[PDB]
């Protein structure tokens, strides 16, 4: 499909979409657990990260936004990860990946920035990291409501 992501694609430079969505996270994941997880392999390499929790049903939505600074990231990533169990709870889940509709930090950014979730505790809000220079990777203060 559309959104399927293929590693030789990204490796001769015709798909340079860098927004990822990380599949079938087993429900009692947090977002600390991905971010540790995805820091295994690719600390540093990701400007973007949301895993959305279900307060009510005290779950995650099943899925996360990953935006990667470049796109070979996704088979650092992808090459480690993909087709593997996330052994966690007794899930019998995989990870997987697809590229996302939403491109880009800027357009996650303006997602994200005016949303209810911003509201929640702020441990469990979407976060965004320094693209480039020393500090890349680094979090930085996601920006207040534009409204």
């Amino acid at each position: 499909d559309r959104n399927s992501v293929d590693y030789a694609q990204i490796a001769s430079g015709i798909d340079t979409r860098t927004t990822v969505m990380i599949k079938n996270i087993p429900n009692k994941f947090t977002q600390q657990m991905l971010r540790d997880y995805i820091d295994v392999t690719n600390k540093g390499t990701y400007d973007f990260l949301y895993l959305r929790i279900d307060f009510v049903n005290k779950c995650n939505v099943g899925y996360a936004f990953i935006n990667f600074i470049e796109p070979q990231s996704i088979i650092t990533f992808g090459k480690a990860r993909v087709g593997t169990q996330w052994n966690v709870f007794h899930s019998e889940k995989i990870c997987d990946i697809s590229y996302a509709n939403i491109q880009g930090k800027d357009r996650l950014i303006e997602k994200f920035r005016n949303s209810c979730v911003m509201d929640e505790n702020p441990a469990y809000r979407p976060k965004i990291f320094v693209s480039h220079g020393p500090n890349r990777g680094m979090e930085e203060p996601f920006p207040a409501p534009n409204n």
